[PDB]
Formats: C-alpha cells, sequence, structure tokens
C-alpha cells in the first residue's frame, strides 16, 4: 500500500461513524480499520484523529456489521504499541468488550476475544486493566466450551494474562482457572492439549506460591504422562511446563521428584528432536538447581 500524509481526511471519517447514512457509515469505517491494519505510525494517525471513542461507542451498535467492523478495528489497534493499547484502554473499550463476553454470537464472541488478548498482550499495566474490568470470571467459563474455536481464543487471552507478574498469576488462579485447564490435559484433541500447556507453563512462570497452586490442583500426574506422547509438540510443551514448575523451591521441586518426573527428564536428554533434548536438559536443571 501508499504513503499518505494524515490531513483533515481522518477526523472526516471518524465523524462519518456518526453518519445516518449506513453506507457513508460502513465506508469510513472499513477505511478507519484498513489504515489502523499498518504500521504503528498508522494506527497512531487514527489514535490521533479521535477514532477510539467513537469506535467504543459503536460497540453497543445493533447493527452487527458495524459492531463486527468497530471490533476488528479496535484489536488491530490494540496490536500496536503499548501505547497505543492503553490508548484503547483509556477509550472505555474494556468494560464494552468484557460485556460482549456473554455474546450468543460466536462471531463477535471471538472478535471480542481477540481484542482482549491483544490487550492483554500488553505491559502489566494492560493487563492489570484486563483483570479490573472482570474479564477473569468469563474467561475461566470458556474453559469448559465445547467450541474449539472459542476456547482456543479464550485460552490465549488468559495465557497472555498469565505470562504477566505473579499476582496477574496469582488473579488467574484466584478465578479458578487451573481444574479446568488440568481437566484439558487429559483431552483427546492434542491441539487443545497444545494450547492448554501454553497457558498452564504461563501460569507455572510465577512464584513459588503460583507453582505451588498448579501443584495443589493436580497438574504433575497429567504433566508426567504427556512426557510419552507420541506428539513431539507436546512432549516440548509439558517439558517446559514441568521444568518452569520445578524452579520453585525445595517443596516444589520435591512434589516433582515424586510424581516420577526425574527419570522421564533424564531419558528425553537423548532423545532424537534437538528441541526435546534442550527442553530436557533446562528442565532437570531446574530441577537440580
Ligand atoms: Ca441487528
Ligand atoms: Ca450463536
Ligand atoms: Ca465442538
Ligand atoms: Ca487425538
Amino acid at each position: 500500500h501508499h504513503h499518505h500524509h494524515h490531513g483533515s481526511e481522518l477526523p472526516q471519517m471518524v465523524q462519518q461513524l456518526n453518519s445516518p447514512d449506513q453506507q457513508e457509515l460502513q465506508s469510513a469505517l472499513r477505511k478507519l480499520s484498513q489504515i489502523a491494519s499498518g504500521g504503528n505510525e498508522q494506527i497512531q494517525a487514527v489514535i490521533d484523529a479521535g477514532a477510539l471513542p467513537a469506535l467504543v461507542q459503536l460497540l453497543s451498535s445493533p447493527n452487527e456489521q458495524i459492531l463486527q467492523e468497530a471490533l476488528w478495528t479496535l484489536g488491530n489497534i490494540a496490536s500496536g504499541g503499548n501505547e497505543q493499547i492503553q490508548a484503547v484502554i483509556d477509550a472505555g473499550a474494556l468494560p464494552a468488550l468484557v460485556q460482549l463476553l456473554s455474546s450468543p454470537n460466536e462471531q463477535i464472541l471471538q472478535e471480542a476475544l481477540w481484542t482482549l488478548g491483544n490487550i492483554a498482550s500488553g505491559g502489566n499495566e494492560q493487563i492489570q486493566a484486563v483483570i479490573d474490568a472482570g474479564a477473569l470470571p468469563a474467561l475461566v467459563q470458556l474453559l469448559s466450551s465445547p467450541n474449539e474455536q472459542i476456547l482456543q481464543e479464550a485460552l490465549w487471552t488468559l495465557g497472555n494474562i498469565a505470562s504477566g507478574g505473579n499476582e496477574q498469576i496469582q488473579a488467574v488462579i484466584d478465578a479458578g482457572a487451573l481444574p479446568a485447564l488440568v481437566q484439558l490435559l487429559s483431552s483427546p484433541n492434542e491441539q487443545i492439549l497444545q494450547e492448554a500447556l501454553w497457558t498452564l507453563g504461563n501460569i507455572a512462570s510465577g512464584g513459588n506460591e503460583q507453582i505451588q497452586a498448579v501443584i495443589d490442583a493436580g497438574a504433575l500426574p497429567a504433566l508426567v504422562q504427556l512426557l510419552s506422547s507420541p506428539n513431539e509438540q507436546i512432549l516440548q510443551e509439558a517439558l517446559w511446563t514441568l521444568g518452569n514448575i520445578a524452579s520453585g523451591g525445595n517443596e516444589q521441586k520435591q512434589a516433582v521428584k515424586e510424581a516420577g518426573a526425574l527419570e522421564k527428564l533424564e531419558q528425553l536428554q537423548s532423545h532424537e528432536n534437538e528441541k526435546i533434548q534442550k527442553e530436557a536438559q533446562e528442565a532437570l536443571e531446574k530441577l537440580q538447581a
């Protein structure tokens, strides 16, 4: 695409977000979307022309075509810099997004989850905003969803929250994530297993309190069993997750040994796949530190 020195064209587009001509409205919405799918400089032009408050307000539209595109514009803006994410938060996006997590329209629901995930990919300030807006309860509930597509989205958003500081991880734990995540570890669906492990491993990246909650919820037997998975990605993920657990205190280390991990970690050091050899030796190092 093409360079454009954004002048009064943008502000006029933002104003047409109010147009009673839904054709003119949609047209402007699409152009704002396209611009926000560019780099940070383009994203910044959209923010600086005042688009955010009107986009956020469109999240209460009863017109799904408008709503879905505004959500998409917001999600793109939130895929930029932390200060861009923070502009979306300041404009009031979070409560409207959290509301949408109860939508029975799976397209809107996915898009809200996606937008939330992008906001939660920012710094700990952005993550804390998501927690404070009350997103956790809905996210945790979606862990029991029979909808694999919604489930993966929810898992990615929770995983993002769980990659923050220890208190942010602890909020995820306090909202009850762990039992549903532990149960996912018995899924026959390896794609789900991979996604659940990404999220659980982040939780296990916390401090000893957070690690002990993982052990308390029953994670270890399921993890240890996945060290025999024939899928090598899963095998990698479970090593990574166990290593994180292993890096805690003596109490945490002892739990890992009691669950039988030590012997498995040792054999996997010789695995054919180098990525596994490396994850295994690094998990063993953590345990044995
Ligand atoms: Ca409608
Ligand atoms: Ca539906
Ligand atoms: Ca299904
Ligand atoms: Ca399977």
